[PDB]
Parts: structure tokens; C-alpha cells; sequence
């Protein structure tokens, strides 16, 4: 069944300097293959932690991830004007991969990945996304998508590793297909059959791999293309 993790507080409000934790649960045991993200105000997404406790290049060691079995915290001390934004947690131990639903923090008083194809469809129609890479050897790299939705979760839509083995959440299964293109370096989702509940914000993303045989980070994130299904 499906590791949800949940994020007891949705907002934290604190001020400069301070020490802040933020929660992070798993319903079942993930053998520390907790990944954390942040996303900054203006929508932009980074890794910030993998395997529960291993930063993610620079970021500073005002940031400590903890945890094991199914508790999970990251502590931001310090707090400096670019720590105000949501952070996500991640579990990579099973699929489908799963987020919490993120905890806002408030303050009190190169690899380039580029989406493209969104539009406004009715449903049961049809789109092609495109996410052109550059500045790496995009053909040995895992790439997923994940979306966002308009209540700001985040959730894993599908993964495609560089030879091209595929990897569904089911709830899109067999209406979305991933592909890639290893010359053009460029990643697909062919959504076909579209449901209103697709409407999102969909995001490609460049795994690392962290431990074999699958746990993997989202080590960088493209800003999104825009998908609106509307009767
Ligand atoms: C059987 O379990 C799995 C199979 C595949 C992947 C997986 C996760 C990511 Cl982020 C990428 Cl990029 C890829 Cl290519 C595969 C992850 C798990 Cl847990
Ligand atoms: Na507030």
C-alpha cells in the first residue's frame, strides 16, 4: 500500500535567528530514505537533503536532517531571510514515490531543465509535454515528472531511467506515457484522456541515484509547464 508521510505543521512562524524543526512521518518504515526539498517563494524547487541526513550541494550545515523508522525532522538554525520557504519530505523507498504535504515557514511582522507543452484542454483531451535538458550527460540520468497541485502538493507522476524503463503512479496508468529522447536530450509526457483532477503544474526532474537497486534524489528541478483541464 502506499507510504503516505505527513507533515503535522502546515506553517511555522519564527524570526531571524531562530531554531526551527519541521515534522515529518511515514505510515510505514523507509529505511531512511527520506530526501527533503525546498521551494522558494517564487516557486522554485531544490533538493536540499538526501538519505535523511546528507546535504545536498550547498547547503550550509545550519540545516541537520534526522530521523529513523518513521519519524523524520529537519532543524534550520540560524534562520536567515532565504530560509522563508515550504519544505517538502520524501520518501524514495517504495513505489509510488510520496511527499508530504508541505510546512511553510513564516517570518514574524549549469543544469538547465526547461518544460514546455502545457495548455487548457477539455477532458479527455490531450497534451505533450517536453522538458528540453542541458548541461550534463542527460542519457545516463534517471528523469521524472512530478506535478503540483493547484492546493500546492506535490506529487510524483512518473520516472523513465536512461535506458528507458518506465515507472507509473497508478492513478495516471495508462493515460500518460513517459519517453525520452537520448540525442535531443529531452523528456516527454504524452498525457492522453486528461482528467480535471490532472490540472497541475508539471515539473521535470533529474534523478541521482543514491543507493542501487532505486532509491533516488531529485537532485534539480525545472520552474514547470502548466496543465489547466476545465469542462
Ligand atoms: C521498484 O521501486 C522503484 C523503481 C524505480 C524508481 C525510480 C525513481 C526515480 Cl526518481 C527515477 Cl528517476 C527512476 Cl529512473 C526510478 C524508484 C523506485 Cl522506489
Ligand atoms: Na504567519
Amino acid at each position: 500500500m502506499d507510504i503516505q508521510m505527513t507533515q503535522t505543521a502546515s506553517s511555522l512562524s519564527a524570526s531571524l535567528g531562530d531554531r526551527v524543526t519541521i515534522s515529518c512521518r511515514a505510515s510505514q518504515y523507509i529505511n531512511n530514505y527520506l530526501n527533503w526539498y525546498q521551494q522558494k517563494p517564487d516557486g522554485t524547487v531544490t533538493l536540499l537533503i538526501y538519505y535523511t541526513s546528507i546535504l545536498h550541494s550547498g547547503v550550509p550545515s545550519r540545516f541537520i536532517g534526522s530521523g529513523s523508522g518513521t519519524d523524520y525532522s529537519l532543524t534550520i538554525s540560524n534562520l536567515d531571510q532565504e530560509d522563508i520557504a515550504t519544505y517538502f519530505c520524501q520518501q524514495g523507498y517504495t513505489l509510488p514515490l510520496t511527499f508530504g504535504a508541505g510546512t511553510k515557514l513564516e517570518l514574524k511582522r549549469e543544469v538547465k531543465l526547461v518544460e514546455s507543452g502545457g495548455g487548457l484542454v477539455k477532458p479527455g483531451g490531450s497534451l505533450k509535454l517536453s522538458c528540453a535538458a542541458s548541461g550534463f550527460t542527460f542519457s545516463t540520468y534517471g528523469m521524472s515528472w512530478v506535478r503540483q497541485t493547484p492546493e500546492k502538493r506535490l506529487e510524483w507522476v512518473a520516472s523513465i531511467s536512461g535506458g528507458g524503463d518506465t515507472y507509473y503512479t497508478d492513478i495516471v496508468k495508462g493515460r500518460v506515457t513517459i519517453s525520452r529522447d537520448n540525442d535531443r536530450n529531452i523528456l516527454y509526457l504524452q498525457m492522453s484522456s486528461l482528467r480535471s483532477e490532472d490540472t497541475a503544474m508539471y515539473h521535470c526532474t533529474r534523478g541521482a541515484l543514491v543507493r542501487l537497486p532505486h532509491y533516488y534524489s531529485m537532485d534539480y528541478w525545472g520552474q514547470g509547464t502548466s496543465v489547466t483541464v476545465s469542462s
